[PDB]
């Protein structure tokens, strides 16, 4: 119960239906879910939302920054998660960098994942000899400098340009409304991990299948990542790409995701 309330669990649909956990990106929360959740509920899933620890709706006051060094941490706390639920198998939605964090515990405990969803995620931001990530370490250098800077002046320009098309004309505000009520110490060793991971070698000790899904245009995330997650990961893969722009296509273009997040649960 401590630990069900410190990630602000929420379960919502039938308590005999197929489970749904959803994972959020760095600088969300499970509110990124706010357009897909009642969907899924509907269509006759249970639905498990969580908040990953750093978060602005967590409590951080101790953060433990080296047990969240790594996605290890993240990783043993989705774990803890699922067996305090008492859930057996579920399909595992990751959005960006709990993407990661899903392959990583299905490779400790793949009993637990009938299925991965990967959106917007990737195994590698930087480029390598013949792997475009999309950075090089110059970027990174000057993406950490303005976040430690002026980690709001750096929220408002990386918002809008993750965020992309605004169509309804809300996500940049709310996904800079979320960013901005995290530590920016936590944010800044969170990205210093993450945009500099390299998770490919560990992709082919992957069993369990997967979904990849992520816009056609990402400023995070190319094209060319979805492709290489589907040559890559060791099981079943499957490629849907999003007729969108942005790196929260479930919170900016609800209606054109939520279809193929539908299809690909089931």
């Amino acid at each position: 119960s401590p630990l069900l309330s410190t990630h602000n669990v929420t379960v919502l649909g039938n308590r005999s239906d197929p489970v749904v956990v959803l994972g959020h990106g760095l600088g969300t929360d499970q509110s990124v879910w706010k357009y897909t959740v009642p969907s899924l509920v509907n269509q006759n899933f249970q639905v498990v939302l969580y908040d990953t620890m750093g978060a602005g709706s967590t409590e951080t006051s101790d953060f433990n920054f080296k047990r969240y060094s790594s996605l290890q941490g993240h990783v043993d706390d989705l774990l803890a998660i699922l067996d305090e639920l008492e859930i057996e198998n579920c399909v595992y939605v990751g959005h960006s960098m709990s993407g990661m964090i899903g392959v990583l515990a299905s490779l400790e405990r793949p009993d637990l994942f009938r299925k991965l969803i990967l959106l917007s995620a990737s195994p590698r931001y930087l480029n390598d000899s013949s792997y475009y990530g999309g950075f090089e370490q110059e970027d990174l250098d000057q993406l950490f400098s303005s976040m430690r800077s002026n980690f709001s002046a750096w929220v408002s320009g990386f918002a809008t340009a993750a965020v992309g098309t605004d169509i309804h004309d809300e996500a940049v505000q709310e996904f800079s409304s979320t960013f901005i009520s995290m530590r920016p110490d936590v944010a800044l060793r969170t990205s210093q991990f993450v945009f500099q991971s390299d998770f490919r070698s560990i992709l082919s000790e992957v069993t369990v299948p997967c979904h990849i899904v992520q816009s056609r245009k990402d400023i995070a995330v190319p094209i060319e990542v979805a492709e290489y997650l589907r040559c890559n990961l060791g099981g079943w893969t499957s490629v849907d790409i999003l007729q969108t722009d942005g790196h929260l296509p479930q919170l900016s273009c609800p209606e054109l995701v939520v279809p193929v997040l539908l299809h690909c649960i089931d």
